[PDB]
């Protein structure tokens, strides 16, 4: 109805998602990080192939232009790829280890933007990583390795930016403000030593969620809502009403076309502006769904409830 299938009876355990689309062509091509490694996902008319272009366990991955970053390998480090590279090595290194992110255990991405980015930061013992995208080369530079009070297990991990900051502070938490209007971010810039002690909830009740989708609104997934907020946390003013309570239990959120798509094990939902409608819905039982990636493209895993054993199918929105 709304979910196009992308791979029948994908025999890989995904991790991450990111697209890619080959220069003077139309079609972007998935990639995605397994632990069987990396793939490109190919579709020569109404046949679609998963072919292998890096072997490294692979659980996080991200492109931009024709560069892919990963983190790989048994011991985890952040990688660099060129993908031309990795796609000249299988037709019938190219691939960098990137210094001082050895044991890397998490990266998430700001999309600058008016700070000169992107921006990768990683996470790594008792310190994090800021790499800063670099054009002239087409590579991400590290540009700063500050010490980091990182919590055990990381929960949230992400970037935010305000307008005005020169460069994306670091979000390793979240947590209630004004009942139903506002949210306490969690977030030290870089350099400084900060923690949040008392009332640290031991992961709030289930899943939580930090994802900025514009230069100053925040998606926040927290205690059965979604919030939409200011980087500082306040309730983004115009329009009105800033909340969606979730009917399901969900899982994960993504904003793509304006629209708020939430997913949960037998479903995806998608809910309109600021707060109002709720379009379109999928329900079934009998597949257990599954976020892979968001928000360009999203992609989704179905599997039969309850075989985890079972290959999966792979759609997009």
């Amino acid at each position: 109805a709304l979910l196009v299938k992308l791979f029948n009876g994908c025999p890989l355990r995904i991790h991450s998602t990111a697209a890619w689309t080959h220069p003077s062509t139309k079609d972007q091509h998935l990639l995605l990080g397994a632990e069987e490694g990396i793939f490109i996902l190919n579709r020569n008319d109404q046949e679609a192939t998963l072919e292998m272009l890096f072997p490294s366990r692979t659980t996080w991955v991200y492109s931009i232009n024709n560069v892919l970053m990963s983190l790989s390998g048994k011991t985890p480090h952040l990688y660099s790829h060129s993908i031309l590279g990795l796609l000249e090595r299988k037709e019938t290194m190219v691939s960098t280890k990137i210094q001082d992110t050895k044991g890397c255990r998490a990266c998430c991405v700001a999309e600058g933007a008016s700070s000169g980015g992107p921006f990768l930061c990683g996470a790594l013992e008792t310190s994090v990583v800021l790499l800063q995208w670099y054009q002239p080369m087409n590579k991400f530079l590290l540009v700063r390795q500050v010490l980091f009070p990182l919590p055990t297990p990381l929960s949230v991990f992400a970037l935010l930016t305000g307008p005005g900051s020169e460069l994306p502070a670091v979000c390793i938490g979240v947590s209630p403000g004004r009942p139903g209007k506002s949210v306490l971010f969690h977030t030290v810039r870089f350099g400084a030593l900060s923690c949040w002690l008392g009332e640290m909830s031991t992961e709030h009740r289930g899943p939580v969620q930090v994802t900025q989708v514009e230069e100053d609104m925040v998606m926040v997934l927290m205690d059965g809502s979604v919030k939409l907020v200011t980087p500082e946390g306040s309730p983004v003013r115009g329009l009105r009403t800033p909340e969606i309570p979730m009917t399901e239990a969900v899982e994960a959120v993504a904003m793509v076309g304006g629209q708020l798509q939430a997913f949960w094990k037998h479903g995806v939902q998608v809910w309109a502006l600021g707060s109002d409608q709720l379009l379109q819905e999928l329900r079934d039982p009998t597949l257990t769904f599954r976020l892979l990636g968001s928000p360009r493209p999203v992609v989704v895993e179905t599997r039969p409830v309850d075989d985890p054993t079972a290959p999966s199918n792979l759609y997009i929105q």
